[PDB]
């Protein structure tokens, strides 16, 4: 049994070890400071960026982490949340992490106001898109990037 | 010719007609007090949120239309910058509008110092991604909604 | 452990088994009269069509299906082998069989000369795709096909 | 105005005009004596392997190719027939010929009784996809290949 929740400051390293790690996995090295620089905009009430935990409740150990924000749109009047990382613990498989916090990204996002969220994936990445069927729907549109970025 | 330069409350009469027929070519409706919200944006220059419009150039009229806004990632203390629409006539479309109309952006993107500037289309809009290709770079990314968003 | 062998008339049962399972999952529905066609063509020497089964060896249940055949090219002189149906049975899928069922064919292909195999899948296929992308690697090309066919 | 036909022994010379400005394009050097080969199988009536090109009307010239054959199907008492190679003049490109093309094959398919036509693309190849997209339509398959060849 997973149990999703909003970070504290005492939750800046069980998410600053799955930070290291996502960048781990992605093969990048993002500069030392943007941990802090994040973790700032995660707790501030003013930037509507947030950061949530997935703690294993028979151990009190952070297994996985998702960061969103908030972003606006030509379309619709209504902002809408980008989950622009997720990554469980590399360390078990089988669990229910990942579904559990997509989900609580759904949750307040309705109560928001903002219920409309989306994310990416490499097409190669499988194991993940597993749960994205389940969740969502991969929309037929091609991202593009300015050359060097 | 033709010249790209940001909208001013007068373009919005010639701006609306090329998000009209936008929305013809992608299917879609929004309700008609959305452009004034929109162009409301545009204009604020405390709201981060541009558009910018392809004028012939020693002929008057706009034949392209740009929207843009700029929005925050975790992945970088910069933020970036987001292309929403993109949409010349179908005819000057060709003759150099779209992607003089993204070189703005990138023009601009640097100014504010916040250059990954980035965007997408549906997969089957080969038209559009033979100047995509070009001016930018397709990611392997698959993306991702919320069911019923 | 787990037996790879060509199909014999004993096996039409189990085949034709798998064969029905193999199209709802699909979603699709064939003649009834086919399967013999296909079986016939299977057995014929003479018709480059092959068929093998994965035999569970503590019993005798036929678990997989590969369905393959030979095919001319226009880029070499020997000819390449397409994998047109690859099956294993959903409540026995857990051990490896589709893993070495591949591997069958790809042996059989080169005691026939003409070790070029290839198949394809539904992109929203990843369980499969999470073996593929191990034994075989994903082309870079884009299928068509006619209208109404 | 364009003229498609089946190749004669007196078109060779110019198949193979296409053929290596084929090659070239697909950035490729296959044997030096598959020419030969191809335009063996191309003329025997009995290996159902067959090219057409397209001739200028006036000049007389062979402008395009196409090279395509027929192959067996599990799921279907009928063989289909798969375009391998189209190529049209670089010298002479966006004019007709292709889309005659592939259209011939489309006829020539129904009088044989096999009438399901596919092909391939990259997936990068807009251009050639603006126009495939008008005569069939993509097959939502992703094409997996041995990892050696």
């Amino acid at each position: 049994n997973i149990t999703v929740r909003f970070v504290t400051e005492n939750d800046k390293e069980g998410w600053q070890r799955l930070w290291k790690s996502y960048q781990d996995f992605y093969e990048v090295s993002f500069p030392d400071d943007l941990d802090d620089f994040n973790f700032g905009r995660f707790l501030d009430p003013n930037i509507k960026m947030w950061a949530a935990v997935a703690v294993e409740s028979s151990s009190e150990k952070i297994i996985g982490m998702i960061n969103f924000f908030n972003h606006m749109t030509t379309w619709d009047f209504k902002d809408k949340i980008y989950i622009n990382d997720l990554y469980v613990d590399e360390n078990s498989r089988v669990k229910g992490a990942g579904g559990k916090l997509i989900q609580f990204v759904y949750d307040e996002a309705d109560k928001l106001g903002t219920p409309s969220v989306y994310w990416c994936t490499d097409e190669s990445n499988h194991r993940a898109q597993l749960l994205y069927v389940k969740v969502g729907y991969k929309a037929p549109k091609i991202l593009y990037k300015r050359k060097g970025y």
